[PDB]
């Protein structure tokens, strides 16, 4: 039945589209662009636009909040549709803008922010409509009052659109709410989708919860560096969901009168009871109840007891929901982290390199890019940024194109408002200076990200594409059988062989492959734990892998504590020691997680202590060699991929030439051909600036890499194994391997 | 509960805590429960003041205030009661302190029945599985996974349950069915609470999976079953039972195999400190820990409190020779310390693991300590059988293979290496089966469009396997076994004169 539907949230936006799916949309009878006739909820409809992407699975229809607010429709609910592909066009299409929008922007609104959207963007034009179209650094929406055709039109040239006036107020009558929502979160979708799912449900179906019985969870406690969006989110899935936000930030509380403050928490408490589906958010969760034994005295207790005894409190049969933000809760009251209070604690973390694409494109919406300007060069180089610093970094780009305009900006008394907003066109010269001039938020946290580093990347090494693809791919794909012929997956891989031979590469293209994140605890790291007499750290560690989605923890240059104190041999102490002990005392925790599929890497095997290599730890021996003829041609192809590279070249002659040489030394004379070849480019660049400037005032002297560079380069290699090394690693390997090739009979 | 009592203004939460008390006296049979106890009463010298102790000496007088005649019981919640106010340990107040302890392997099980009794579970559901993969979640992660998979079910069922305005109750309740495929999604997204306490459990591994050894099976049930079964006999010819024994042998034979199982037969509780903890509070200089561990198992149920790879502090200093240091160290000494506390409490049967004892300080394995040494050799010919046919038990196998031949080609690997050649086995069985699973698919999906390729592991599959078999044991490392329990045995067969 096409009539009704369940909407969901867009992605293609448009400030208009309406997204099905075509196997879906021919029971829908819209074929390519023909006009939706949206059915809203109270008394109002829209004419939309059709159009299909990867996410509709033929059960629900994406809207955007544009849409689901001028339908009065919260994301999760279920509304009507009533196709009717027909063309009519109006003559009398009058707008005004909402003050809300506009309160102080002053200028020609029907050329300044609306030429570019009347007409190619198919508007919902419909009277009593109310459409955002993101005009000059601002939000501003419109509200269309008549449409002498109803409930559809043709948005089109032909059809005539009126001027405006002066602007009208928003209906308070029902608020518009338009505040925030998922729309403008960016890096942290998984997140959010699970928020989603663990607070739609009792939010927008309190009704059910009352009669269902199973508890729901009474709070949430989000967490993250500061300025990750913790609040941004929590107001997002409470406007969302039409659920009532109360904002109860720490400092507002605790700043006021001893006993007071208890009082304001308490009636905080109650103004989110006395209406059922409202969500009280608890910022800076921190300051109100820190470590218990940590705290001085009176407030910093009274408050945490007063916070407990209504915390808990709450029956949870009043739809009450208490959502936490706070940074890495090992500092927050254990006694909060109970269950029935806080029995669910998501962790957002920094945005990973291509979530901070979408946050910049999210925050850049008003700021009229310009067209040189490409936002993802500017998001991998905000390498840390947290949410926080990439708004920072929008609003310095802002800045500095009003500054580099302020000459022809202050022509009449400073600002006039006006089209010239428009002009600004903050290029990448000024989001260059931005990124410069601003310093990560969060750059010394452990990053949780999905790394985009595929299969195709690490050439060479094939078997252990497939020896590791195996362990990794086949106990998820198939897991029916793994059960049933007994075996229990092994949940550990070290790798063990040259130094600088791919294994972080490897292990980042498991974690690619199966979409599952990828924390990478560097030799540096665990030398700085063992140390500082810190391994209790360590603890953090496993649990930052714990709290997150499908993750190989991969333990990077692992042995470098014993490396860092000569090894089984030379050193007083034996193989086991701080680090590596707490390593793997926390790992047999992890030995029955089922998700996380905890990874070593070694350049050195044998000093490891063997009591990590057995079943339940990493067990799973894995020997990648350094790169054969036929594999120094693939990593010589695969790591000057991406790069121009002439036709003279024959990347056989080289890595034939390239006789024994590892992974990382070979892409080092990689690099180094590539440095010879922009310092004869940029030779070359300022030669021929020489030329302009002298009296006779082509332009690719060097278009790409050359050969001879190739030649130079490799003349000016490096090789960082001897042949004692490479054997070494191979004897080891015999430890664990056998040549019993003599028991030939079954 | 502490909080709710504690958030009152000072002096006038002194005055509810009283009433409280006399609201428990005024009806004789009530109890009053103290819910997070910590908060109201923990260490004396580490509170700061006012209310954290005017509340203790307000707890105090009315804790033993009670002259119990008014039949008035005060119960108490806390964690690892180390925490609380000593002075509320003393007699009269509060003299007996049960651990509830996390829940083990089997009792998961019943939690989960017992809380996924409304549900109205599909058939394809066991809740057995869920209960062994739940390893280290307490009674309140089963509830949570219980929510957890009734919410996805309902989630999942939005779709035509949303049909009306929201729900309309309705018998439509009963088709949520939630199947595994919902417990594993709640089980895999919810973290244990208790991942790093040390376990109190009845281990389910019967002597039956622990074959071969069968000297040490007789020689070992009879210091555990014996000084039970028949004490009068021991109190009779003099001898105190022996509460310690030592297994020493090649690295991985069984040694905690045999302590699970004899913590099986007399339905004990088995505490297995592994030595990567005793190396967590060797290098933590933190060896006072070692007094709660012993404390866990005091408190507990008959407790075979197995200390796991024993000598695994002085393995990671060399040991009694290339260090500066002696034989004894930190956690070592600690546990010879509470060790002899432990020698009289007749209920626990301390038990240690050492993969190389030559280096272990003597000073423990002398009367009254783990004086009994039990030596496991390597498996032999029928012992290997034995082992081979108990730990391939519990997963098919083809009827083509024939173990003898197997073990006797199994010359000299351990239990652990011999399992890790089964392990491989199944393992390139699985690979097998999965590749033919996923050719079967290439060839359902083409034009074409018998189901079980390798329904068991396979002869070949142990041929391969055995081919990348490995062995950690070699003629020195055995041999050091024997000549060391040399030491304390003797051939003195020349005094056959009685
Ligand atoms: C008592 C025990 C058990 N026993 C049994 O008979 C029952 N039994 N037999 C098999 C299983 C089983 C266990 C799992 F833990 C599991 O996990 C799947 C999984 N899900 N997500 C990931 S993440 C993956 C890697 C990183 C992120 C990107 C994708 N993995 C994953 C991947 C790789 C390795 N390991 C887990 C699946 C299973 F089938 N239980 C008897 C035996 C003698 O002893
Ligand atoms: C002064 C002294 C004594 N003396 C005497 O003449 C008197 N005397 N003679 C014998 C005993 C005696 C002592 C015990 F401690 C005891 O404990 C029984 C027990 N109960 N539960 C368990 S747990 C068991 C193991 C783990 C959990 C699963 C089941 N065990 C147990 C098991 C194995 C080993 N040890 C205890 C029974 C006894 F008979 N006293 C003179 C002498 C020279 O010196
Ligand atoms: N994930 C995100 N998506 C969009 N904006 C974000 C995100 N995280 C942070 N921000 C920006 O950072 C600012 C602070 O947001 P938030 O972190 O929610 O509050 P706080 O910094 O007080 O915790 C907001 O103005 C918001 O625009
Ligand atoms: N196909 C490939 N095989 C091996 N190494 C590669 C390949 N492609 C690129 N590399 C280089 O290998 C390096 C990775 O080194 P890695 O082996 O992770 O060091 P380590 O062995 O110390 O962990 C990267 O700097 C990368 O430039
Ligand atoms: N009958 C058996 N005898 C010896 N070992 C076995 C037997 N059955 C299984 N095993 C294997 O022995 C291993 C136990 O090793 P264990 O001897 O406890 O190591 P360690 O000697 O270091 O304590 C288990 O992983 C198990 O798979």
């Amino acid at each position: 039945r096409p009539n009704r539907l369940i909407v969901d949230e867009a992605i293609n936006e448009d400030n208009s589209v309406v997204s099905l799916s075509q196997p879906k949309m021919d029971e829908l009878q819209l074929f390519r662009g023909d006009t939706v006739l949206l059915k809203g909820k109270k008394r109002r409809e829209a004419v939309c636009i059709v159009l299909s992407d990867d996410t509709c699975s033929d059960e629900k229809i994406r809207m955007n909040r544009v849409v689901r607010n001028n339908l009065r429709v919260r994301l999760g609910d279920v509304i009507s549709i009533q196709p009717c592909p027909d063309v009519k066009y109006g003559k009398r299409i009058h707008v005004l803008p909402i003050d809300d929008t506009v309160e102080g922007i002053t200028g020609n609104l029907f050329e300044v922010y609306l030429k570019p959207y009347f007409l190619e963007a198919y508007r919902p034009i419909r009277k009593g409509d109310i459409f955002l179209v993101h005009g000059g650094m601002r939000a501003v929406e419109f509200k269309v009052v008549e449409t002498d055709p109803s409930p559809y039109c043709i948005v089109a040239p032909d059809t005539v659109i009126h001027c405006e006036g002066e602007p009208i107020k928003r209906e308070d009558e029902e608020e518009s709410l338009n505040e925030v929502g998922y729309d403008d979160i960016g890096g942290c979708r998984k997140q959010l989708a699970q928020i989603k799912e663990m607070v739609e449900l009792p939010l927008r179906h309190p009704a059910l919860f009352k009669a269902i019985g199973v508890k729901p969870p009474r709070g949430i406690l989000l967490y993250g560096p500061p300025g990750t969006g913790k609040t941004l989110i929590a107001r997002a899935v409470a406007n969302e969901t039409g659920a009532f936000f109360f904002l109860i930030n720490g400092p507002e509380i605790m700043s006021k009168l001893a006993g007071e403050s208890e009082s304001n928490l308490r009636k905080a408490f109650e103004e989110a009871e006395k209406n059922a589906p409202a969500i009280i958010f608890i910022d800076e969760l921190d300051a109100i109840a820190p470590k218990r034994e940590k705290t001085h005295g009176e407030v910093e207790r009274r408050i945490v007891s007063q916070l407990l005894t209504l915390m808990d409190g709450l029956k949870q049969r009043a739809h009450v929901i208490v959502m936490a933000a706070t940074n890495r809760p090992n500092s927050i009251d254990p006694a909060l982290r109970r269950f029935g209070r806080f029995d669910r604690e998501v962790d957002i973390g920094i945005p990973d390199a291509t979530g901070r694409l979408e946050i910049l494109q999210i925050h850049t919406k008003n700021m009229k890019l310009a067209d040189d300007v490409d936002l993802e060069q500017v998001a991998n180089e905000t390498h840390g940024h947290v949410g926080a610093d990439l708004a920072a970094l929008c609003s310095e780009a802002a800045l500095q194109a009003i500054r580099k305009k302020m000459d022809l900006i202050d022509l009449e008394d400073e600002t006039i408002d006006a089209e010239v907003m428009n002009s600004l066109a903050v290029t990448m010269d000024d989001f260059r200076w931005a990124l410069s001039q601003s310093n990560p938020s969060a750059l010394r946290e452990t990053v949780v990200e999905v790394p985009q580093v595929t299969w195709e990347d690490i050439g060479g090494l094939e078997d252990v594409k497939r020896e590791l693809q195996e362990l990794v791919q086949y106990p998820v794909e198939h897991p029916d059988k793994f059960l049933k012929f007994g075996m229990t997956p092994s949940k550990g891989v070290l790798f063990y062989g040259p130094p600088g031979c791919g294994k972080t590469l490897l292990a980042k293209a498991i974690a690619n492959e199966c979409q599952a994140n990828f924390i990478s605890i560097k030799g540096p790291e665990l030398l700085t734990m063992w140390f500082g007499e810190s391994e209790a750290n360590v603890r953090e560690i496993f649990d930052k892998a714990r709290q997150a989605a499908p993750c190989v923890l991969f333990f990077d240059e692992l042995d470098s504590i014993a490396k860092a104190r000569g090894g089984n041999i030379g050193d007083g102490g034996g193989a086991a020691d701080r680090v590596i002990n707490q390593i793997l005392t926390e790992m047999d925790g992890m030995s029955t997680k089922k998700n996380v599929f905890i990874i070593g890497a070694t350049n050195r095997p044998d000093i490891i202590d063997p009591a990590i290599l057995r079943p339940g730890r990493l067990d799973q021996l894995i020997y990648i060699p350094l790169p054969d003829e036929k594999s120094r041609v693939a990593i010589l192809k695969a790591n000057l991929r991406k790069s121009p590279v002439a036709k003279d070249v024959d990347l056989e002659f080289l890595a034939k030439m390239t006789n024994g040489f590892s992974g990382a030394d070979l892409t080092e004379i990689c690099q180094r051909a590539c440095k010879l070849a922009i310092r004869e480019s940029i030779e070359s660049e300022i030669r021929r600036e020489r030329e302009r400037q002298t009296n006779p005032s082509e332009d690719d002297p060097v278009p790409e890499i050359r050969r001879d560079h190739f030649e130079e380069a490799m003349r000016f290699a490096r090789r960082s194994v001897s042949d004692n090394d490479i054997r070494k690693y191979e004897m080891f390997a015999q430890t664990l391997q056998q040549s019993r090739g003599f028991g030939s009979f079954r």
